């Protein structure tokens, strides 16, 4: 529950500097409050991490990672501006720039309809600037999702526009934002090239095939998540609506492409073994399904080209959503794609 988070009140004075105004959002580890500094009058987003000692330790690592990637670009290379940290008694507090709602929240306000394709193009360019920078810093975010991409404008300036819905061609109204600038947040699980690599990364629905199949992962795993984000920005819904790995894997074959024979072979030697039919070198589907509903769910999955009506964006998305991680393009290469010109 969200009651587990830091107890606050309007008019609170944190560390003899920050005046609490309101709550901006909650995670599972931290509560983010909008604060005004009493010395400079500037506004900040203060993330108050929970009392627990293990979350304090990870927040320190998060602070450390954030500090390393702060730069002098105009838009901070589309990475959330981090200004420093302090302790409020037992609480770790991280100081950020104040940002607007997530791209997910905007989807929610738009009735889970996708953004207009013109706006998708611009969000895409801006997210890629951030990913290209992280690549140059040898950093894998590991938690790319529309919830972790915030609108640069904290005032959320928008107006209603008319769009033909992608599914049926029905004329509907959605919100277009004035600003198209974005910032990446939530660098807690972020991993440098030289650092330790965990077995499971990503939010389940944005998880890369090589992570699920336990084949080892690198910075190219972020690229798979990015493709899921983009599909969601277009349709307003998750590309992979699932809660278990086996179903998730079978969905990948129905929507994108069959899993490369070499990857299924390398999976038999790892913890991805339980997903592979060793003899036939194929997915253990529908053998290892959990119910008939799970099978009907995977059967109901349309291939990507039926979902993505735009031709250049479809080609763009297939480039990204490559099951083989070695075949995925880098952010630098994607910025040269015809769709973004
Ligand atoms: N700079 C910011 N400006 C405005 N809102 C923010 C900002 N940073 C975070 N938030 C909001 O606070 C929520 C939690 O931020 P986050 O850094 O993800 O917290 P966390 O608990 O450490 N990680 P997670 O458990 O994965 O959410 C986000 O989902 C946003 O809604």
């Amino acid at each position: 529950d969200e009651i587990v988070h830091f107890s606050w009140k309007k008019g609170m004075l944190l560390n003899n500097a920050f005046l609490v105004i309101r709550k901006m959002g909650d995670g599972t580890f931290g509560r983010v409050l909008l604060c005004q500094h009493i010395d400079n009058k500037k506004y900040y987003a203060v993330k108050v991490v929970r009392n627990i000692k293990k979350y304090t330790r990870s927040a320190k690592i998060e602070a450390d990672i954030l500090k390393k990637i702060q730069n002098d670009d105009i838009n901070n290379n589309n990475i959330v501006k981090y200004h420093g940290k302090f302790m409020y008694y037992d609480h770790m507090c991280l100081i950020f720039e104040p940002l607007g709602p997530s791209l997910y929240e905007i989807i929610t306000r738009n009735n889970y309809n996708g953004f207009h394709i013109e706006d998708i193009k611009l969000y895409c360019i801006e997210i890629l600037k951030a990913l290209n920078y992280l690549r140059k810093m040898s950093l894998t975010h590991t938690d790319l999702k529309p919830e972790n991409i915030l609108l640069d404008d904290p005032y959320f300036e928008k107006s209603l526009i008319t769009v033909r819905r992608v599914t049926d061609g029905k004329k509907i109204q959605i919100y277009r934002t004035k600003s198209t600038g974005i910032k990446l947040i939530d660098f807690g699980c972020a991993t440098f090239k030289s650092d330790y690599h965990g077995s499971i990364i990503n939010t389940r629905q944005y998880r890369a095939p090589e992570v699920i199949l336990n084949l080892g992962w690198d910075v190219s795993s972020d690229m798979w998540s990015f493709g899921c984000v983009l599909a969601e920005l277009y349709t307003g819904s998750l590309l992979f609506r699932t809660h278990e790995h086996m179903e998730h894997l079978a969905m990948m074959e129905s929507i994108i492409q069959p899993i490369p024979k070499n990857m299924l072979y390398e999976a038999t030697k790892t913890n991805g073994s339980k997903y592979v039919n060793k003899d036939e070198l194929k997915l253990a589907w529908p053998e290892n399904a959990s119910s008939i509903n799970s099978i009907k769910h995977v059967k109901k999955c349309l291939p990507l080209y039926k979902i993505i009506k735009h031709e250049l964006f479809c080609d763009f998305l297939y480039s990204i959503l490559q099951i083989d991680p070695t075949l995925r393009p880098s952010p630098a290469e994607l910025l040269k794609h015809k769709f973004l010109e």
